[PDB]
């Protein structure tokens, strides 16, 4: 059974999770260095250099499936590396062609579809020589997932989350003036199925990968039911994924204002409403997580996400953001502890 | 209103204690570079290089005296730097003269005796030109302690612990053949006023500075009685100071074997007696710590000391030492967590 007490959970993270994450991550770093196209190489290495924490955090789900520990971390790391690589490629495109953004994100859907024939995901952009990097990442996922006893039961739900994540990456990276009309029209198709929320709250709920890793984790269990597959998707989507991205956008506010970049928090009528809605998402997230298997573990992961996000220098060394962050959620001083701990190690 | 819950205690340590300690420690580092005698300078800078942990640890007592936070830490750092400097001078002496060791350790007594004129502490050795380094360490302690409203009530108890510490350093640093006779002779002078223990256990009890820092901490309070000063001293001496040094000697057994250093544990008649007496000291130490003001704070600092000591790779990588350590004290998974955390940070 998974560790649910702080000491053994932290001990297993430092002893087993991080060394195993970095064994697989460091191999992708070496592979990325050999990418022929200098722009694809730069974008790959940048994501690997800057977004290590996504794989390190993602790898913690390994603890729920000890008997498939290495395979599950390998899947999560390959999929998460792809997301951060493709985000860079869309972010740094001089061309802003949505066909390119869509074509690239179809790599994530292929990763979740064993035997899906691999295409030129780069077909709508000038840079196409990656020396097999993206293909290698896709096949890694395909060959691992097919070996999980209940992958077939969760596949449809993983594809649902991955398509929504892809649609977001397409709409939010097009030329500035076309973004919000695309996001509102897209939200409009799903708004009936969703709890009552705005286009920009919906946009945040689709932007996380946590549901995919959770569904892949339970795919390792014998005889997982379709009822359980749906419980597990509803555990993280929409509310936990929402809080995750609302936090990402909260921390990044000052640089989004400075670089006139799309920030979903900016479409709230005022900050009072943003704080109220953030607190609602947190309550609905607590309720959705409590429905999962291993509820105490999921509750630990989520509290960890919140504390780690709020421990950012961008929040903790900015008097107004820090004060606003405590209005949003009280974490018994954990964000601040992680900041000063971090500040102390790196000096 | 002293923090005793783990998250805030740790946050204060990383935000307040460690940065304040390193501010003053760094000023002493720069001051030490101005020492004229090359050998005194090398020994002062080597102590400062290798022994920052003693100051970081000692500085945690600040949190019991927030009012005088900066002043108390300046006293603790000045005294501890003096201790580690004198320890280097006595260890690396080519002339092993107990007049020199005694004269040097008389600096600690001067540090605790404001308004009394200073000698040449180097009067019994070749190297004498330190440019006022040792006098400035003494003067720093004197100038802070006089400002403590209850210093006068604790000064006798502090000088008592400083005298025993000085005595130990004198006897343990002489030529190998005359150590145990001095230590046994010295213990026999004190045997009748001490609880039942060996000369080598007594030696362990006198070798810590925790009692001095704790008494200095309660000197910062108005209207401390003689009774309360005797309670505070008895809370650390002898049992807590004994556990602190016995644990140091336990961890360094292979080192002290290989470098042929004096190790008080080796004079137990067998391992089983060693473990049994260690367990007894722990019981008495738990008892004496529970008699203190802010007993939860003292318990936490003491369990932290122990967890940090036992987390040493010297213990965690050695099957036999790990086995014995878990017999000696029940710490749960904390030493192991600290080991894998340290292993991860310093990879
Ligand atoms: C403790 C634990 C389980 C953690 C899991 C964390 C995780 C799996 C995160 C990835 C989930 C994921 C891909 C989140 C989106 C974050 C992404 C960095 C947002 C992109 O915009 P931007 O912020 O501007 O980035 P960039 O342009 O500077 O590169
Ligand atoms: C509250 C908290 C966390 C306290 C921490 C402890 C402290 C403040 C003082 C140690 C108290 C103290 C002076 C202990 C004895 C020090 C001893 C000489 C160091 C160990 O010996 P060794 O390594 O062999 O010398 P060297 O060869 O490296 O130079």
């Amino acid at each position: 059974k998974v560790p649910t007490q702080p000491i053994p959970l932290m001990m297993n993270i430092f002893r087993d999770v991080l060394p195993t994450v970095h064994r697989y991550y460091d191999q992708w770093k070496e592979r990325a260095k050999s990418i022929p196209d200098p722009e694809l190489r730069a974008q790959a290495l940048d994501a690997l250099e800057r977004k290590e924490f996504h794989c390190e955090g993602g790898g913690i789900y390994g603890l729920l499936a000890r008997d498939r520990f290495d395979e599950l971390i390998q899947f999560i790391i390959a999929y998460q590396i792809m997301c951060d690589y493709l985000d860079n490629l869309c972010d740094q495109s001089d061309y802003l062609d949505p066909k390119d953004f869509r074509s690239l994100h179809n790599a994530l859907l292929a990763a979740l579809t064993p035997g899906e024939p691999l295409v030129n995901y780069y077909q709508y952009r000038i840079e196409q020589e990656d020396g097999g990097y993206l293909h290698e990442l896709i096949e890694t996922c395909q060959h691992i997932l097919v070996t999980f006893p209940s992958f077939r039961m969760v596949q449809e739900n993983m594809l649902e989350l991955s398509q929504l994540y892809g649609d977001l990456q397409v709409h939010k990276h097009v030329v500035k003036e076309e973004r919000i009309p695309r996001l509102e029209a897209w939200f409009n198709e799903h708004k009936e199925k969703m709890p009552e929320m705005t286009w920009f709250e919906f946009s945040a709920c689709t932007g996380s990968t946590l549901g995919v890793y959770t569904l892949a984790t339970y795919a390792t269990k014998e005889g997982l039911t379709s009822e359980q597959a749906d419980v597990i998707k509803a555990g993280y989507f929409p509310w936990v994924q929402g809080v995750h991205l609302l936090l990402d956008y909260f921390i990044d506010q000052e640089e989004d204002i400075a670089d006139d970049e799309l920030n979903f928090l900016f479409y709230y009528e005022n900050e009072e409403q943003m704080i109220e809605r953030f607190q609602y998402f947190v309550q609905k997230a607590e309720e959705s997580l409590s429905t999962l298997p291993d509820p105490k573990f999921h509750r630990h992961i989520w509290r960890g996400i919140i504390a780690i996000y709020l421990s950012d220098e961008k929040v903790q060394k900015n008097k107004e953001l820090k004060k606003k962050s405590k209005q949003m959620i009280k974490m018994g001083g954990l964000p601040s502890l992680l900041f000063y701990l971090n500040s102390w190690i790196y000096r």
